[PDB]
C-alpha cells in the first residue's frame, strides 16, 4: 500500500547510500553483504558476476588501484513489483583517484537495478550499470545506455 | 493533506528523473509529454519558449549536437500551492559531451519550476533555469542566480 | 512513528537544501538561522567552530574569494534518536569559482551532522565535515572519512 511504498522508498535508497558509503570506505564485506546469494551484475556486455562469490571477486583491489572514489547517487526510480521486490533506475556520478600518476576519472553512469527484501533488509539482485558516458577512465568496454539516434 | 504531499513529492521527483532521463536518452517526445500546453520556459533572458511546440523546437539537434548528456539532480525543494499545482526549487549538474572537438561542457544550474497535476500525471508548466556557472559551455546568455555581492 | 519519521525526513532534506542554496547565494544571515547557538562545527582536526558566533565568522569572505559555489548534496542517510533529534550522514559535491585566477576547486566530501528541531525548525547541531578528497582547492587541512587500507 501507500505506507508500505513510501517506507520501503526509503530503505531501498538507504541501501543504496550504505554500498556507496562502503564502497568509498573500501569495505567489500559489507558491500557483499548487501547482495543475494543468487546475483547478478553486469557491468559489460562481456564483464560482470554472476553469484555472490564472483561479485566479491570484483571488488579484489579496490584498496589497491585507488587511492579513493567518491559516488554520488540520485535520480532514484522505484516501482514495486511486490512489497519485496523492486525495480530501480538511478543515475551515479562517481570519480575515481588512482594509486597509479593519472587525472581522475570519471564515470557517469545510469544503475538498473532490481532489489529484494530478505529477513527485513534490502539487498541487490541484479545490477546492470550503462555507462553514459566517461573520462579519463580506466575501463573501455561499457553497456550503452541505448541513446536514440 | 500530509499522506497526500508525501505521495505527490515522490511523484513529482519521479517526473522530474524521467524527464532529465528522456532528455539523456534524446527522447524528445517523451519530453514534450511531460509539459502541458500553456508552458513557460526561460533559459535567459531573451531565450525560452512560450507553449509546448516551441518548447519542442529548443529540443531540436539535441541528438546531432551532442554524442551524450548526463543529468544529475539534486536538492530538490518542493512546496505546495495545492494537491495539484506545486513550486519547485532545485539544483542541477549537467555534463554535455559534444559532437565537435571541444571540452565537455559542464551546466551548474538552479531550476525553479511550477508544476501541475492533470489526469493522474504531473507536468511541466513553468520551467526557469539559474545558472550558477558554467565550464567550456556552449551557450554563453543565462539568467543568473541572484547570488549577493 | 512512521508517519512521523517520514516527514521530517523531508523537513530535515529541505533544511540541508536550504543550507546549500543559502550558501550558493551568499546569505551568510540564512545560514546562521540554521544552527543552534550551542553548535560544533568541524572541517579539519584543527578547523572549525564552537557556537553559532564563532561559525557566523567561519562565512566571512564568501561573497570576496568565490565569484560563485554550487553544492550538489545527495546519498542522504536519517537515523532518528528521536522525533527532534537526528544523525545523518550525506555526500557533497561543491565547486567553488574563485575570485583570483585559477581553476574551479572541487571539493568531494561526506557530512556527519546531528540536527534538532526547535520551534518547529530543524537545526544544525552538530556538523563535521570529512574529505574524500579535492581538486585544485584551496583547503589543504581536513577529517580524513576513514577509508580502510
Ligand atoms: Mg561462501
Ligand atoms: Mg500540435
Ligand atoms: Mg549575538
Amino acid at each position: 500500500m501507500t505506507d508500505t511504498n513510501l517506507v520501503e522508498m526509503r530503505a531501498i535508497e538507504r541501501m543504496m547510500f550504505d554500498y556507496s558509503y562502503h564502497l568509498d570506505m573500501n569495505h567489500p564485506e559489507e558491500l557483499a553483504a548487501l547482495f543475494v546469494e543468487d546475483c547478478e551484475v553486469s557491468y559489460a556486455p562481456n564483464f560482470g558476476a554472476t553469484g555472490r562469490d564472483a561479485y566479491k571477486k570484483t571488488l579484489e583491489g579496490i584498496g589497491t588501484f585507488f587511492r579513493g572514489t567518491s559516488h554520488h547517487n540520485s535520480n532514484i526510480c522505484i516501482d514495486f513489483v511486490s512489497e519485496t521486490e523492486a525495480n530501480v533506475r538511478s543515475v551515479v556520478l562517481a570519480i575515481h583517484r588512482y594509486t597509479k600518476e593519472r587525472p581522475d576519472g570519471i564515470l557517469y553512469g545510469q544503475y538498473f537495478d532490481t532489489v529484494v527484501k530478505v529477513d527485513g533488509q534490502w539487498k541487490f539482485k541484479r545490477r546492470e550499470l550503462r555507462t553514459t558516458m566517461t573520462t579519463d577512465y580506466h575501463v573501455r568496454a561499457a553497456n550503452p545506455i541505448g541513446r536514440a539516434e
